[PDB]
């Protein structure tokens, strides 16, 4: 049943908080989920497919929250609008730091994980660019850089900066400061002449 | 002699243009350098030490060029000053795309490579922050974000964006557009109120 599959995923996420995926065996996942190794292979072909599934759930959680925001504009200024949107990624991925860090490392080694991340980044960049274009059309932002190129760089900044903060990398922006830092750069670069 | 060592490094850089380091054997490096496998081990303990040495030369090339710029201000406006500096990284790493891509992937697997990159990033962020602080002290830039946090995010943006462009990743900014894109974001976020 789905319960055994969910047990595997819950075990994987918890074990990923203490060691990398290269330090997790299929027997570890089976044992923590209360199943045998052959039973595990009925639900997943590999431990990498387990991570892929975990990462897919996290990215779709962030995507669905962003869609929710897009359909219900909040009644605030332009700065808070961008902050509320960037915060979706801050909170969703910040609530799944182990899966986030694991998925970032797997991008090099897994074509499926690299394609998953690329597909969602393309979608989020396209939406960012559409909002910038709307702001220009209504006269609220100046026509400076091509909107899509600007949106690409800003989203890549968020990816790199958020993930450095969550991993505690050196250098990084402190996690308590990263939202204000990113919002400042987005707002000045989108609305500055 | 150094000639054999330089032959190994030249062979490694050329072979890294067609396949990753995990597809390069020590016998490949020895053969292309005109030496035997035991002779190779006299100069390097592993193929990863060869990449580490290649990456060290590239990062020191960029660092030394930036130092040169810092000691000889160019007589231009503020925008061109930032552009000339960002261009150091664009041109140095863009001239060594295979070593750059290899070194980025090795950051996950090599503590020495991760420490090398972290040390130089900290240095470049500190210098960026010092320039921002000077611009504020002279009244040319507003006192908005903490200069060091702003400098951290902007340098992480450049790292991620430049390397996506050089690797041809999807999404990325076209290489012919990435300098203008980065300069716009730096200048608006440093001087915008
Ligand atoms: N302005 C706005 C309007 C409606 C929904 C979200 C936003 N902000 C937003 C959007 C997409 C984003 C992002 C922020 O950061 C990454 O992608
Ligand atoms: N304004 C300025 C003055 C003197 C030298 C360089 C710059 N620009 C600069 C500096 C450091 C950088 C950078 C640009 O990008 C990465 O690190």
């Amino acid at each position: 049943g789905d319960d055994r599959e969910l047990a595997i995923l819950a075990t994987a996420e918890n074990l990923l908080e203490d060691r990398p995926l290269a330090d997790i065996s299929v027997d570890d996942l089976a044992k923590g989920a209360g199943i045998s190794r052959p039973t595990f292979y009925f639900y997943f072909p590999s431990k990498e497919a387990v991570l892929l599934t975990l990462l897919d759930r996290v990215v779709n959680q962030a995507d669905m929250a962003l869609q929710t925001l897009a359909e219900n504009p909040a009644d605030t200024d332009r700065e808070n609008m961008w902050r509320t949107g960037i915060n979706v990624f801050f909170e969703t991925f910040g609530s799944h730091k182990a899966v986030t860090r694991a998925g970032q490392a797997a991008r090099a080694t897994s074509v499926e994980v690299a394609e998953l991340w690329s597909t969602f980044m393309q979608k989020w960049i396209a939406y960012t660019a559409a909002v910038i274009d709307a702001e220009r059309d209504r006269g609220a932002a100046p026509r400076t850089l091509p909107a899509h190129e600007l949106a690409t760089a800003l989203n890549l900044m968020n990816e790199r900066t958020l993930f450095a903060s969550f991993a505690g990398e050196q250098p990084s922006v402190p996690e308590a400061r990263v939202l204000d830092t990113l919002v400042h750069i987005w707002v000045t670069s989108i609305y500055g002449e």
